[PDB]
């Protein structure tokens, strides 16, 4: 509350607190982290991303996008932890010391704040965004389903009372539309990910197609990697492949769209637990998943720095 060093991560929290948090860390490490606004979301509440950085101009960057869905508490939780995280690590861990004198992080914890907040107000269970329309009483969009590789096409439902509805067209969610034009603008993104639960999967591209990508060997080497590192804190397993393969067809993607780009190293993390809590993971689980997490995670973006 009053410091970051005294904000529970061991709890879930609000959006306004979540809010306060990155003032305050923006507040205690004013030469590591920013806080940009890259846009509004349907309801108006801003959309923010915290840009984590040791100096230069347009450096290459990981982009790490948190709570695109929801109600997967989980991710931005693990997103809270992961920005308190940075500033810790570094000048402490060589390796994370490393990539952040080379390279930018940006870190979008809420990406869907109307949902995360109606979350919290009336339905735990919601997972889309709260866009509106006209014919339907039927409201919001699944955000990761909006996405322009595929669009439209098997795997995403074009009802819009659907719990995957697509939405009108690509990228007429604004909460996507503002990431899609800031990654375009920035240019240089090495990285991609994007965080979701619950499953334990990690994933490449693509969900939309059964065409394998070019740089399966290079990815599926990185994923078992990350996994491996994951694994060696709690024992949790991960299984990791490309999303048709894994799960099913799923079209709008944002990791289909973000390799389409050039942007190599992507993929998204379905994190703990593996059912017997789905969504509604115990407060008490927070802190290991982060921990666990930050270890796959910096797996990826060692081989990013490096490669
Ligand atoms: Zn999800």
């Amino acid at each position: 509350a009053r410091s970051t060093n005294t904000f529970n991560y061991a709890t879930y929290h609000t959006l306004d607190e979540i809010y306060d948090f990155m003032d305050l860390l923006v507040a205690e490490h004013p030469q590591l982290v920013s806080k940009l606004q890259i846009g509004r979301s349907y309801e108006g509440r801003p959309i923010y991303v915290l840009k984590f950085s040791t100096g230069g101009s347009n450096r290459p960057a990981i982009w790490i996008d948190l709570g695109i869905h929801s109600r997967e508490w989980i991710t931005q939780a693990t997103g809270v932890w992961f920005a308190k995280k940075f500033t810790e690590d570094y000048g402490q861990d060589p390796s994370f010391t490393a990539i952040l004198d080379s390279m930018d992080i940006f870190l979008e914890i809420v990406t869907n704040p109307d949902g995360f907040a109606f979350t919290h107000s009336q339905n735990r269970l919601w997972r889309k965004t709260r866009s509106v329309t006209s014919s339907s009483l039927c409201v919001g969009v699944d955000a990761n389903r909006n996405w322009d590789a595929g669009f439209g096409k098997a795997g995403a439902s074009s009802s819009p009372c659907s719990e995957t509805y697509h939405g009108k067209y690509a990228n007429s969610e604004v909460e996507v539309k503002s990431i899609v034009d800031f990654v375009k603008d920035h240019g240089n993104f090495k990285a991609f990910l994007s965080i979701h639960s619950y499953s334990q999967l990690l994933l490449y591209p693509y969900g939309y197609t059964t065409q394998s990508i070019p740089d399966k060997t290079e990815l599926n080497q990185v994923a078992k990697s990350a996994v491996a590192a994951l694994k060696s804190l709690y024992g949790t397993s991960y299984k990791y492949g490309s999303i048709i393969t894994t799960i099913y067809q799923a079209s709008g993607g944002s990791i289909d769209w973000s390799y389409n780009q050039g942007i190599k190293y992507s993929f998204t993390f379905e994190l703990r637990d593996t059912g017997r809590y789905g969504f509604l993971l115990p407060a008490s689980q927070i802190i290991p998943t982060a921990q666990e997490t930050w270890l796959g995670v910096l797996t990826i973006m060692e081989h990013t720095v490096n490669n």
